[PDB]
C-alpha cells in the first residue's frame, strides 16, 4: 500500500510527524483510491503530503501534549481537514490546513502569521503555476502587525487566533493552492465594519483596477450584501468573514467572499442563492430546488460563498455550506445516500456507506458526531451540480 | 575580538558561511568600533550577522566556484555591501544585501524572488517593530510569476536578475529593515511605462488612501517626474527604477522613489535637487552648494525622493554618485578635503586612518573598487548627512 | 546583560528553545560572572550555549507538555544540570546534559542512543581538540541495538532509559567534553555481570594495549572491586554503573569507573577512599578527614575512580553525596561551615549571597531540590576540590 | 515513471540535489525495473534515495563548480556508484557512496570523517535491523583526530582524502548498509604496517573475543597474508587497504579484508583464490575455472576481498574485483555477453547490451571507457556464482 511503502522508505524527522502520518495517511490513500487516482498519483500526492504538509502540521495534540497553537479547523484542535468534491463525472480530493509556524501562539507570532506563506513559497518553487501575488496583496491589506495580533488574541477565543488558512486541490496530477483570509481580527482591532474592510482590500487589487467586469460583479454583490450584513463594526451575522483567492495568475483566480451566519431556513436559502431575486434563470432555479431538498433531507455557522472571476460581470449562485458538527455521522451518511438518489447519482448512492467505512477503518463512524464537518453544495452553469464533503480526518482515526 | 570570539563559539554550518565571515566580519567589527558602538552592541550585531545574514548570502563566489546567481551589489558579484551614514553628531553602520534562495538563478527561481521575504519573516519573529505589510504590498504589485521571470532574464544582464534588495540599518541598539523593489523587470515583461507601474502601485497602498498629505506630496512629485521620465514603455534614462519602503508601521515608513540616470552635470543636479525650481529656500540652497562642491572635489547616478505619511511637502532628494572605477586613495583625499569644507574636522582627521583599519588586507592607493557609492543628503531637521557604500568583499579579497 | 543581548540578537527557532533560555541562561550568566570569566568569555559561552545546547535539550517539560523522553538528570525530568568546581585558587563552571534526539523515547530510539553523538560530532567540527574515538569505542562495546533497547525499557524506570550523558567543562577559554556510559542496560539485557562487561570494554581499548602503567592501575582497581561488587549478573549495589571518558586525545583522556551504592557510613567511606587500605599516605588521610567532616557537617552515592595513561598508581576517588530532599538553606549553611573548616574564607563569605544571586526566583530556605550533588576530591598535585551540582531548572522554575 | 513522479511531487531543496537527480535517478529507476522490482519497490527505493542519499552527495561537480571535497569513487570525482549483483536466480541493486559533510575537505573536516556516520544514524532510526556498533568500533580504531587528518592530507592525493565509504544493498524491500574503512591514512600518519593496524583493530572486536571460529578463520588469513603483504610501513602492493563490515548484528555481520594489488596473472589468481593451496575442494576449483576464464575473456588496482562470518572457522574463496576504468565499455559489454554464455546464463547474455543502453539513455556507452568501473566475481558454496558490476552512474549520464 503506498502509504505504508512511503512510511518504510522515508520514516519521520520527529514523533509528531509520525503521529500525523499514523492518523491521516491511510485515510488519504483510501480517499485517493476511491477517487480513481492511479497508483502513480497515489505515490505523487502521498509523497507530496509527507514532505510539504507533515512539517506544516505542527505538534500532534494528544493527551499529555497541548500545543501553544490550537486550530479551529477540526474538533480536536488539529489544523487539518480532507474533502472530496463530487460531480456528475468525477471526484477529486482536497486538503485543508493551517501551516503552523514554530512560534505560533506565542508572543513572537500570536496569530500564526507566517507559516502558510512559508509553505506557499515552497510550493511556488515546486510548481510553476503557483503565483503568490494575490496572497501577498491580501496579507498586506488584512494582515496585522505583532502588537495588533496580541490585541486580537485578547478578543478572540483560542481556536480563532488565525489570519489565513490554505486548501490544496489535488486535481488530476496537479496541486492547486487556494487561501482564505479572515477579516475578523482586523475588524476587531481596528473597529472597522467587516463589510468595509473586505471591499476596501478587494478594491485595491491591480486586477480590480484593470477589469471592468470584475468591478461590475462586485458592485452587484455589494448591493446585495450592504443591507444584509452589519453597517457598524459588530461581529454579528450574517457577516463577511473570509476573502478567498486562488494562488494562481490573478487574471485567472476566482475571488471569493464568504458569509457566516447561524440562521437558515428555506426563504433564507432562496435569498442567498438568488441574490435577493436578482438571479431568476432556469439553471439557478434548478439548483435552488436541489439545495432546498438537501436542507430537507438533513454548532458552526452556515457558510455562503460567492465566487467571482475576472472577465465575468454577472454573479452566479453561491456555494452553500451546511455545518454538520454535532450531528450523528450515520444519520449524515443515510441522508447523503437519499440525496444522491434524488440527484440520480446512483453509483454514489450505492457506494457511499461502504466507502466511508473504508476511509475510516479505525473508528466506528456510526457512533461519531464529528467526522463529517461540512457539506458544500454548488450548481454550475457549465459544469453541473457539485457536492463537497469535508471530513475531520483526525476525528475519524484516533 | 568580538568577531573572533563569535567565530570560536559558533563555528560555521558550511564552508561558504565560514568564507563570508573570514571576508567580512573583521571589517564589520572595525566599522562598529569606529562608530562608537559599545562592546555589548558589537556582540549584538555580530551575533545577528552570524545567525541571519551569513546563511542569506548564498555561496561565496571565488575562483573555482561560480554560483547560479550573481548579484549586482558588488564588483565581484557578492550580494553584500556595508555603508556608513555620517552626520554632524554620529555615524551609524548599514548592511545591504540580497538574500539568496537555494534555487536562485535556476528555472525554479530565476529572479531570486523568495529569499528576501524569508529573511524578513525571520526578522519579524526576532524584532517586534518589523512589519511586512509594505513589503507584501509592493511584492504583489511589482513582482512577477515564474514564466514572467524567465522572460525577464532573457532581457536583462545576469547582474540585474533581481526584483528586490534589502538594507538593514544598525541604529542605536536596533535593526531597521528597508527594501527596494525594482520596476524594470515588470516594465519589460508587461510593456508598461515604468512611471505608470510605479505610481499605480503606490496609489493602491492603504496608507495612501488614508493620508491626504502623502497624496499631496506624491502629486507634486508626479508633476515633476512626468515630463522628465519616459511616457512610453522604454527603459530610457532618466527613469523610476526602484521603490523603497521601510519594513515598519506603514504610518511611519518613508516611501522612496529612486531615479536612475547616466547623465549628470551641474544643470541636472540643480534640476533634481530643487524639483525643477520648486524648492528655493536657504536650506535647500545650502545643501545644493554642498552637493555641487562634492561633485567638483571629485553604474548610474541615483536620485532618491523620500516621502512620509503626514508630510505634504517634498524635500531635496538624496543624490548618489557612483565611485566604481575611481581610485580609492583619491576618493579618500577628496573626502578629507570635503569634510574640511564642511567643518567636520574630526572626520577629516580620522578618515584615511579609519579606512585603512577597516580594510587592512588591501592597499587603497591601488584599488578602484572599494568605495562604491557616495550618497549626499540634506534635511532641515537633521542637517547634512553623507552615506559611503563599500564593497566589503573587494576590501578583504 | 550578555544573556539578554544574545536573546535580542538571536531570538529562538521554537518555543521550547525560548523556554530553556528563559529558565537557564540568566543563572548561567550569573555563574560565569561569579567565576570571574571576562565579558568576552561570557559572550563566548553563552553564544555556544544558544547554538549547540539549546537544540540538544529537547522539549521543555512543563504543565501541559509531557515529552516522550524524561531525563533522570534533574528533579522535573529536564536533561540539564549546571555545576561549579571550586578549588583553592579558582572556580570553573560545567554543564551536564543529555542531548535528546527527536525520536527519543519512541520505538525508533528507546534509550536516546543518537543525540549525544550528534552533539559531539558538531563539537568536533567546532573544536580542534575534541576527539570522538573513545566515545565510539565505548558506544560500540556498551551500546545496544534497537530490540535490546526496547527490552531494556521494560526493565528500567522511565528516568533510567539512557545509555550515555555528556558534561562540558567550561575551563579558561575552552570547552572540554566528557561522557559517561551506563553499563546497566547491557548488563540487564545480556545477563552479564556489570564488572565483567566494564573491564572487558576497557581492556579492548587501544590505549590500554599501548600503555603499561594504565594496565597496572586497572589491575589494582579490579583487585579492589572484584570482592566488593557482584560476581553474578545482579543489579545489586555497590556496582560499576558508569564508565567515563574525556573526548580528547586518548593518551590524555582520564578513564573513570563509577560505583553506585545506597549504603554509606564511616567504615565504607574509609574503605572506598583508601582502596581497602592500599592508600595510607598523609595526603590521602588529610583528604579522608575532609570527607568525613563533610559527611558530619551534613539517588545513590557515587564513587568515581579516575585513571590516566602514564600513571601506574591509583588516587582516592571522587565521592558524590546526593543532596536531593535536603533543605537548600541548610545545605548552604553547612557549606559555609565546611568552607570555614577548609580555610577558604572568601568562599565562606560569598556562598550564600552568590547562591541567592544565581537563583533569584526561588527562595532557598524553602527548596530541597536545587542542590543535587556535592562531589569532593583530593589530589596530591592540585589540592582539594569540591563540585556542587545544581538543578538549574528547579532554581528558576 | 516513478523517478519523474517523485521529482514532480517532491522537488529539491537546492540545485545540487536537482542535478544529482537529473543525472542519476532515471538510471536508477531503470536498474530497479530491470531487476524485476515491483512498482511499489521502485517508489520505495527512489523515495529513500531522494530523502537520504541526495543530501549526502554534496555539491554536484561540474564546469564552474569545484567542490572542496573530491571523491575517488568515480572518474569525475562524484561520490556515487550503482552496482548490480547477478546470480543464477536473481539480480539485486546496490548503491555505493561517500556521504559528504558540509565542511568536508576543509580544515574542520579534512578526510570527511562525519558524514557517513550521520547518514547511518538516520538509517538506524529508519530501519530496525541497522546496528552501528561495528561502525563505531572501527571508527574508533582506525579513525584519526583532526591534526592527524591534516597530516594525512599532505601525504595523499586529493581523491584519497577519505576514511570510510558506504554501500547500501537494496535487497528485495530492505536496505542493508555496509561500510569499508581505509587503513592507509592511519598507516601513513602513524607509520604502522597496514597488516598490523588491520589485524590489531579486528582483534579488539568483542565478537572476536567471544567467537573461536572467527578467530581461527582470521588466523588462517593472517598466515596467508603475512608473507605476501609488506612487513614494514610501506604503501606497496599487495596490501590490506580496507576493512569492511555489515552494519547489522555483529554476530551476523561478515567481516571483510580487502587487498589492493596491480599485478595479476593466472598463477596469482590461483594463489589468491585458493589461499596458496589451502583450499583444494571441487567447489573452489570450479570457481577458479570461472575466474580464469573471465580474466581471459577480458588504471585502478585489482581487488581481492576475503569475507568471514562469526561461527565459520574455515575460509572461502575471495571475491575478485577486475578494474575496468580506461577500457572501452562496448568491449566490456561484448566480453560480458561472452562470459554469460560460458556460464550458461543465456537470458543475461541476450539482454545485457540492450539493458545497458537503456540504463544510460543519454550517453553512447559504445564510445565511453569510464562507465563500467569494476567487475566482481565470487563463487559461493551454497548460493552459486555471482557477478557484481559497478557503474559510474554520473559518467553514464552527463
Amino acid at each position: 500500500r503506498p502509504w505504508q511503502i512511503l512510511s518504510q522508505a522515508l520514516g519521520f524527522p520527529n514523533y509528531d510527524q509520525e503521529l500525523w502520518w499514523q492518523n491521516t495517511a491511510e485515510t488519504l490513500n483510501r480517499v485517493l483510491e476511491q477517487c480513481d487516482y492511479s497508483v502513480h498519483l497515489q505515490y505523487k500526492y502521498l509523497a507530496f503530503y509527507h514532505k510539504y504538509i507533515l512539517p506544516s502540521l505542527g505538534p500532534f495534540r494528544r493527551p499529555g501534549v497541548e500545543p501553544e497553537y490550537i486550530s479551529g479547523l477540526s474538533h480536536g484542535g488539529h489544523p487539518l481537514e480532507i474533502s472530496v468534491k463530487i460531480d456528475k463525472s468525477k471526484t477529486i480530493c482536497r486538503l485543508g490546513l493551517q501551516a503552523i509556524g514554530p512560534l505560533a501562539g506565542t508572543a513572537r507570532d500570536p496569530l500564526n502569521s507566517f507559516g502558510d506563506r512559508e509553505l506557499l513559497k515552497n510550493l511556488a518553487t515546486l510548481l510553476p503555476h503557483v503565483d503568490l501575488r494575490l496572497f501577498d496583496h491580501f496579507n498586506a491589506q488584512v494582515g496585522l502587525d505583532r502588537a495588533q495580533c496580541a490585541v486580537a488574541t485578547t478578543k478572540l477565543i483560542k481556536e480563532s487566533h488565525n489570519i489565513v488558512c490554505t486548501s490544496l486541490d489535488l486535481k488530476d496530477g496537479e496541486v492547486i493552492p487556494k487561501v482564505y483570509f479572515s477579516t475578523i481580527p482586523k475588524g476587531l482591532v481596528t473597529e472597522t465594519p467587516l463589510f468595509d474592510l473586505t471591499f476596501a482590500a478587494i478594491e485595491q487589487m491591480e486586477v480590480y483596477h484593470k477589469d471592468a467586469p470584475l468591478r461590475t460583479a462586485l458592485s452587484s454583490l455589494k448591493d446585495f450584501l450592504r443591507p444584509r450584513v452589519p453597517t457598524d463594526a459588530s461581529i454579528t451575522p450574517p457577516l463577511t468573514g473570509l476573502i478567498g483567492v486562488d494562488c494562481i495568475d490573478p487574471m485567472l483566480s476566482r475571488l471569493k467572499v464568504y458569509l457566516a451566519t447561524f440562521r437558515m431556513d428555506l426563504s433564507l436559502i432562496r435569498d442567498y442563492w438568488t441574490l435577493g431575486g436578482l438571479l431568476t434563470d432556469a439553471g439557478t432555479m434548478k439548483g435552488l430546488e436541489m439545495v432546498e431538498t438537501l436542507a430537507k433531507t438533513l454548532r458552526l455557522p452556515f457558510g455562503i460563498n460567492y465566487a467571482m472571476k475576472p472577465g465575468t460581470a454577472e454573479l452566479a449562485p453561491p456555494q452553500i455550506y451546511f455545518p454538520l458538527l454535532g450531528i450523528n455521522d450515520g444519520f449524515i451518511a443515510d441522508a447523503l445516500v437519499e440525496f444522491f438518489q434524488y440527484m440520480g447519482w446512483e453509483d454514489q448512492a450505492n457506494r457511499y456507506k461502504d466507502e466511508l467505512k473504508a476511509k475510516f477503518p479505525n473508528v466506528d463512524i456510526s457512533q461519531t458526531k464529528n467526522v463529517h464537518r461540512w457539506l458544500g453544495v454548488a450548481y454550475s452553469e457549465t459544469k453541473g451540480p457539485s457536492m463537497n464533503i469535508y471530513y475531520d480526518v483526525v476525528a475519524g482515526n484516533v
